[PDB]
Order: C-alpha cells, then sequence, then structure tokens
C-alpha cells in the first residue's frame, strides 16, 4: 500500500499544493477539472488531468462515481481530498477504502466519531480535555501529527482570532501571547484527545481561549486546515509529506515537538469586497503580480488572466510571511503587502493592508485585543468600496516622476 | 547620525533586495538607475528614482561624482552598496565618508587592507589562520562574518560555493556539507580570529579551500554582504541587510552567537548564459519568466517579463532559493523548482542547474560528494542542447535651468 500515483481531487492552491508535494515525494500527480477550471494551474501543472462535466461542486467535484471512475481511469493509487467538499465526507473516505485506493487521511470511523458533536464531547471528557463550563474568546489551535501506530506530535499552535462569519483571514504562529501553563496544557490535550479518539493523519484541534485565559475545547478538524502553511514554516515540518508516510503507515521520524523557529503570519487573498461586506465579487484577474521576495511565501491558484466565476469559494491565494520575531514579520508583511498587488478583482488585500498597520493588532508586545467578533465588531472598517487614461515617465533634474493625463488631449 | 533614507548605488536583484530591507526597515528609498534600467523593477519599486543618463557601467554606476551628486539631490543620509561596482573601492568609500554619508560597510581602511593580498597574506599569518603552505580538487567553504564596531563577532554560517566556473559561482549550498565538526570547528574559530584581526565590522565572507583528505586553507576576504548571502540568511534565519543597517547605526550585536543552522538550502543563480555553448552571455529579451512558487522556495529576481538584456551588465538576471529540512528534502524541493521555473526568449542556465541537482557526483553518498571547484569544465557531462527618445527640454525658472527629460515622441 505504498502511494504511488495520487488523484489529488480538488481545485485550487490546495490540488497546487498537493500536487508540489506529490512531485517533492516523487510520487505521480493526477489531477481532475469541472468545466470551468480545464485551464487552471493546477489542471496544468499536473502530470496529468481528467474532465468531469457540469459546473457547480455538486455535480463536478462531490460525485462520488465520478471521482473514482477517474481515478480507475488513471489507474491511480492514492486519493487526496484537500481541504475542502470531500475531506470531511467520511461516507465518501469509506466508498474510496473499500474501492480499494489508498486513502490519504483518517478512518471515516474516526472522520465520523469526531464529526458527531454529541460523540465528540464524549471524546472530549473521556481524553478530559479542557471542556467548557466566552466573551470576546480567542482562536488558538494546536496542529496535531499522528501516525497509524499511535506516536502523537504537536508540530506547532496557531492562532487563527481574525475571522469574519466564521471564515478565517489571517493566521498566525506560533499563537502569540501564551503563558506557558496554557501552551503546555493545550499541547497535552490535544496529544490526549488525539489519542481518544485514535485519530491518525494531519490535523488540527480548535481551542476557544476566553478573556482571561481559560480554554473550552472547541473542536477537531479531522482535515489539512487551509491554515497549514502558518506551522510549516515556523516548525520546519512539509505537513502534506509526513500525511503521505503516514498513509503509507510509516512511523512518524519526528519523535518529539519541534520548537519554532521564527514568526509567521499567513492571509487570504479572498475575492471578496470589505467595504462590500466580504460579498464575493467574481470576474476576471487582469493582472495578477505575486510579493517573490526576502521571507515571502506565495501559494495560488489563480495567475494572470484566471477568470474567477461564482460557483467555487472566494479564496484565491494565500500569502505567508516570515520572520524571527511578531515584529519584523509584521514589517515584512506590510512590505510584502504593500507590493502585492491585484487588479480587476475586489480582494481583501486593503484588509489586510489595513488590520497589519492596525494598533489593535500590534498590539502592547505583551497582550493583544483582537477578538473573533473583532472584525465584525470593533475594526473601524475604513476600506472604502472596488470600482483612458495616458501614462509618461518624465525626468525633472533627474527625478524620475509618473505623469498619468487624460488619452485625449 | 542614524541611518534615515538610503541610496540603493546599484543594478538588479541586489538594488530590489536592498530596496525591500529598506521598507522592511521603515526606511525610505532611493534608486539610481542608468538609462539602458529606465524600466527595470528596482527604478519602478523604490520609493525614489534618479537618472544617471549613462549607458553603460562605466559610463554610469562606477562614476563616483554622478552618484555622489544624485545623492545629494535626493538627500540620503546613507549610501548601500551593492555585491558589485564601487563596493570594494575603499576610495569610493573614503568620498562617501568625507561626503559624511553613512557608507554601509566596512571602513576604507580595512577594504584596502585586505584589498592588498600582501596586507592580507601579513593579516592572516597575525591572526594565526589555518593555512597551507595549492590543491588539486580543492573544494570552496566561506564564513558569513557579522561584526559590530563594538568588536563582537558571529559567523552567520558555513556556505559551500564548490559548484563554481573557473571565475564563477553557479550553484551555492549552506551548511557546507559532509565536514567533520573538528573540521566546521576550526573553520569557524579561524574566521572570527580573522575577522577580528582585520578589525572588521558590517556584514563579510571569509572564503576557505577545503582540499581532498580535509587539509584546510584560508584564501581571501571579501568585504561585501555576497550575492550568495541568502541561502544562509535563511538557514541561519538572520535578515543580514537588515543586520547590516543595525551594524550602520552602530548598535551592539544583537545575535550574541552563532546560532544553530536549521535545515539545508540551496541558491540557483539564473545567468543569462547558454550553458550548452559554453556558458557564454548573450542579450536578448525575457519574453516570459515564470516564476516557481510555494512551499520551500523563494526567488529575488532583478528582471520582469519584457525585460530586456543589454549586454553591458551581469548576466545574472535573477536566483532561485530552495530550502527545506534536510540535504536530501532540499535537492528534491530543488528538482521541482527548477521544472516548474520557466524562461523563454533568452539563453538561460537553468537546462544545467537541472541537471547537476539530478547528477549522482553532486548529490552525493551521504557523507562524500565528488563536485569540485573544476568539475562543472572538466568532469561534468554536458547533456545540455544549445538554445535558438527622450526630448531634454531645458526650462528657466527664476533662473535655475531645469532639464526636463521627457518622453521623446508624443
Amino acid at each position: 500500500s505504498k502511494i504511488s500515483k495520487v488523484l489529488v481531487a480538488n481545485r485550487g492552491e490546495i490540488a497546487v499544493r498537493v500536487i508540489r508535494a506529490a512531485k517533492d515525494a516523487g510520487l505521480a500527480s493526477v489531477a481532475v477539472y469541472a468545466e470551468p477550471d480545464a485551464d487552471a494551474p493546477h489542471v496544468r501543472l499536473a502530470d496529468e488531468a481528467f474532465a468531469l462535466g457540469g459546473q457547480t461542486s455538486a455535480e463536478s467535484y462531490l460525485v462520488f462515481e465520478k471521482i473514482l471512475d477517474a481515478a480507475e481511469k488513471s489507474g491511480a493509487n492514492a486519493i487526496h481530498p484537500g481541504y475542502g467538499f470531500l475531506s470531511e465526507n467520511a461516507d465518501f473516505a469509506q466508498a474510496v477504502i473499500d474501492a480499494g485506493l489508498i486513502w490519504i487521511g483518517p478512518s471515516p470511523q474516526s472522520i465520523r466519531d469526531l464529526g458527531d458533536k454529541v460523540t465528540a464531547r464524549h471524546i472530549a471528557a473521556r481524553a478530559k480535555a479542557p471542556l467548557v463550563p466566552l466573551d470576546k474568546p480567542r482562536h488558538v489551535e494546536a496542529q496535531v501529527i499522528a501516525d497509524q501506530h499511535g506516536n502523537v506530535v504537536v508540530a506547532g499552535t496557531r492562532d487563527c482570532s481574525l475571522q469574519r462569519r466564521f471564515q478565517k483571514l489571517v493566521e498566525e504562529a506560533p499563537a502569540p501571547f501564551l503563558t506557558d501553563a496554557q501552551r503546555k496544557e493545550i499541547h497535552e490535550s490535544a496529544k490526549r484527545i488525539c489519542k481518544e479518539a485514535g485519530y491518525y493523519g494531519a490535523g488540527t484541534v480548535e481551542y476557544l481561549v476566553g478573556q482571561d485565559g481559560l480554554i473550552s475545547f472547541l473542536e477537531v478538524n479531522t482535515r489539512l486546515q487551509v491554515e497549514h502553511p502558518v506551522t510549516e514554516e515556523t516548525s520546519g515540518i512539509d505537513l502534506v509529506r509526513q500525511q503521505f508516510k503516514i498513509a503509507n503507515g510509516e512511523p512518524l521520524d519526528i519523535t518529539e515537538d519541534p520548537t519554532p523557529r521564527g514568526h509567521s503570519f499567513e492571509f487570504r487573498i479572498n475575492g471578496e469586497d470589505a467595504g462590500r461586506g466580504f460579498l464575493p465579487a467574481p470576474g476576471p484577474v487582469t493582472k495578477f503580480v505575486a510579493p517573490t521576495g526576502p521571507g515571502v511565501r506565495m501559494d495560488s491558484g489563480v495567475e494572470t488572466g484566471s477568470v474567477i466565476g461564482g460557483q467555487f469559494d472566494s479564496m484565491l491565494a494565500k500569502l505567508i510571511v516570515t520572520g524571527a520575531t511578531r515584529e519584523e514579520a509584521l514589517e515584512r508583511s506590510r512590505r510584502a503587502l504593500a507590493e502585492f498587488t491585484v487588479e480587476g478583482l475586489a480582494t481583501v488585500i486593503p484588509f489586510h493592508r489595513a488590520v497589519v498597520s492596525d494598533p489593535a493588532f500590534i498590539g502592547d508586545g505583551e497582550k493583544f485585543d483582537v477578538h473573533t467578533r473583532w472584525i465584525e465588531t470593533e475594526w473601524n472598517n475604513t476600506v472604502e468600496p472596488f470600482t483612458p487614461r495616458q501614462t509618461v515617465v518624465v525626468e525633472v533634474g533627474g527625478r524620475r516622476l509618473e505623469v498619468s493625463l487624460p488619452g485625449d488631449l
């Protein structure tokens, strides 16, 4: 059951990520696409790709028989679901398993037992999780790695407290401001919870930290979270490669929780307008200019001339920025967002520029005020909404200036 | 006396690197550009830009008069020289100091004392450097020093640059692999002792040959923050150009001691040269340029789509930097990145890199590898097939002459 050819059934940036991971593993990367995505970067990047009919996710990507028939015609050995449509579906996982493809992910039994929140409540209880008995709670997340043998590591704790509509938008690692006692509790509790569940693979435990630092267990995601990069860049673990090992069932070579070497931020570059209440704004990508440079990583499902219809989730790309300290990572994030430009779409880039500037998010350096309601409730939203010249370059005494004047003088 | 505004006195990727370092530090950046570079990324990316009006390095960036004049006209408090041009010109360094601008680099006396091979040959003996009294198949291994004006010295890391042409680094990696810890310890302590006896401050690289059967010899210190620095900067986790800003400020070293390197990194220089033609350079249009992206991959490009390359300047267009938890992983990830990276319209060494990261001599057996400073030109099986106006209008304003170079036709 040693992975060889992987059908990555997901669209977008996570498809690109798993294709790249498979290449790094030397595995053969197969992809699949909906009618709108027939030219998307993941489709062109894969070693081969297969077409599926229809336009909605329900036609294109959710149909078990489609994805399994594509794996059959590919002769794919493995399936990977990404972080999207299939990934939480235990019934699909079962169907893949009994089709006999190596399912890169947790047992359907585990996905069910952790999804059934009554059952998951009893799991947490048996695990002796810090269950709840909050105001302005904070969101913190143990990235658990667990093997089929029951070795468990906490690769690092993220913070994901910048949310609107319970969607994350900005994510942080290691979790900025926790007492050592809190971090120890979080780690050990996570290990206990996933062992009590017998979970294996990559995963995440979402915890919610109240004001004054009470911890409530929230949930286990049972999937690779979109948030994965900030714990990759802070720990050094290649989580998807580890996930391939675990699917192989090789022991976890990581014996102990890696000390995080620095600080990292992630920004979800969604196609929605903070001035328009973060409503999607589907349309053309007239230009796309990633901020490739020092301390910056980019992941994207979108490229120059891409067309972004409404059929799928709005998140185009993830910008990941890393430094030796939170201060330095902030400065680098400011520069990276200042240089990153996207044209023709409304994007959350102005909001990210704002919040990375906002004192409320900078904080005192000993504590900060961001809470999961903050973007909804207390951020002074001043991002004004979204939507020829002739441009000439004039040198005045040798000083370079750009001038834009009416295209009709 | 602190830095506040920096003239980034160079062309290309190092210009962009130091502009970005400035943007991070919150320092205003003034670029200068020769006429060929009027649309380069650095000129469109800096906060301010001044034309030098020269066609060639001899006509332009090397002219002290012009670049000091630009410094005046922009009011830069400080000047940062890139990894070429005047960066090791002590007379220029002196001129900048006499201008009173913060020269972001070593003292002119140090640049002299270590540029003169005789003086350096005295200095290294007085430092008691490890020395061999020539080698057949030497490796090139170099220690990145950091030093403040106070005398704290840190070895940021040891870097292997043995994939060289006779005169040109092509692929670089850190930490220097396949060394005994005894050898490292010796190259670390020797790099400090040389740096302290030089009285050096700023960023610097100390270069050694490591021979077959492990004989170590010092070669030279290059008193510049070398083009190969990013691999060290990410493996050590030190923003070396920032630290260079700090030391130009004269702060004590923040880093108190040599950090333990974490993982492994490679840096591939995308020279605009035909490996299949004998590494001959050529001019031409970069008609397309799509960088690799995603995990463990970084690109520092001085060149952009629709950029055109004239032969009067450094053939180095961009450099690709790839990092991993271990050398094997980093090699794998580089074999991906060099495959994803595509450029078209210009001869580039990308195929040679793609080959060498696939060639066993550089992959090594696990504790040794066969690459040596001659190996590329002497033993690599070269598989690769060859690739195939301004209207300067004078205005008088209250009697001040003011040339305005407009775009010509309009």
